[PDB]
């Protein structure tokens, strides 16, 4: 699986958006060990804290799938440069994704930008943390 | 696809939640108004803000995939009572649901009440009130 | 302090929300039983989801300060009729305030209605059930 | 008000820490140009959504309050070292104070690692980008 294939398919998950309210969308699209693809998008609320990232929606699909070992997750949206992941989505990533995942970020006029889990938030606070 | 049927489908869904911090497993199971089902759990993060509920991982399931109509919703946890769905899950519910869809609450020991949105949130906030 | 009052403080505090992606406004103000009043406005992100409430801040601003007894919440918002708390501000309401507490609902206009917890958010969801 | 004491409001404000979930606590002190303190504590809830962070409390009991110009910002908890921010404090860090404000993290051994708020969280998501 060349990240070119997961980028697609983050680039369609991008389209099943449902962002009324920021008219920003967001795609993303996990691959597991075994080559399974989640895809995942933004969903709002009028009432802004309830709203779920494109990432996590990926994940959490996977997750409640049974599908928790992953290699590759992609995440694209209509920015300059490649998108960069919210705080937040960057913590659920080390929390269910292992350092060596490689994070693949990209926009609608293929810029890329590469990195792993670690990198997108180093010295995260972890379980560990918790004693 | 009866609702005893849903229901054995969420307490599956339950048994894939990652709730190692609170210890508490919820499931829920969304039927869409062509019969496909859609199952979600709770997943926690080690930073508790980031946690999702089975309620809302069932209905961005649903809606990432492309389907957006529902008729019912089963929820399941081991509580004395049918399990009770959280304010936030209660908003993204009359959000994405319709005011008819039903929605089953039930545990791990037969206990079922049964409550349309409407019902679970009385005059909820919405989309029309951002004008 | 009647509800009167604190409603004149829930619009105060609405002057301080800053809400430049949604631009709707929430003020909220927080009465504890020592007469002691905490207000709360809604404070948005470009990340969406780290949006914080106006109900949520005046309750959280005043647990943080070792308040925890409340008798009263008022909250504001430019809508036709009262405003409407969301049903994650009146899940965090039922976990921070007693069943007795009493929700003041208002927008711009003088328009007001009231009610409980309890009829705020139906058998809500508690600690009991973990 | 140098950087020890703004820790030692940190210290204070993670007693009233109301974690009776996680039993981890955390405490945050935001000081403002003007050298006002707010402090900031983690506020948790049944359904662990609904949590509110420490460093959160803080910046938002601030912005609620008309202050939006900070200058630093220490956070404590009992952890082996410093206490990490959580990505999504780091993103609402981001937005609410200038790249130039200093985070102090520390826990309750007096180790203390110091960095600024572009340091946190590198080419972080914002208004720019929409
Ligand atoms: O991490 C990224 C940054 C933020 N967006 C969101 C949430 C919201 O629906 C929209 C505007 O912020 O994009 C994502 O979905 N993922
Ligand atoms: O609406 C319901 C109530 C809350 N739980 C959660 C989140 C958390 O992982 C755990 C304890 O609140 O159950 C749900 O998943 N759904
Ligand atoms: O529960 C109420 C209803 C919604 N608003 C919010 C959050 C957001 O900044 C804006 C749009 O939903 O109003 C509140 O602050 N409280
Ligand atoms: O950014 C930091 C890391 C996480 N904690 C939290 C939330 C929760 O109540 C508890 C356990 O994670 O500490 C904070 O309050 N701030
Ligand atoms: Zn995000
Ligand atoms: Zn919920
Ligand atoms: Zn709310
Ligand atoms: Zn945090």
């Amino acid at each position: 699986m060349n990240r070119q294939e997961l980028i697609t398919e983050a680039l369609k998950a991008r389209d099943m958006a449902y962002a009324p309210y920021s008219k920003f969308q967001v795609g993303a699209a996990l691959l597991t060990k075994d080559g399974k693809v989640y895809r995942g998008c933004n969903i709002e609320n009028a009432a802004y804290s309830m709203c779920n990232h494109a990432e996590q929606t990926a994940l959490f699909k996977a997750v409640s799938e049974g599908d928790t070992e992953f290699q590759m997750l992609a995440v694209a949206a209509d920015t300059p440069g490649p998108v960069s992941p919210c705080g937040a989505c960057r913590q659920v990533i080390s929390e269910l994704c292992t350092k060596d995942v490689i994070v693949v970020l990209t926009n609608l006029q293929g810029q890329i930008k590469e990195m792993t889990v670690e990198e997108l938030l180093p010295g995260a606070f972890s379980s560990e943390d918790l004693h």
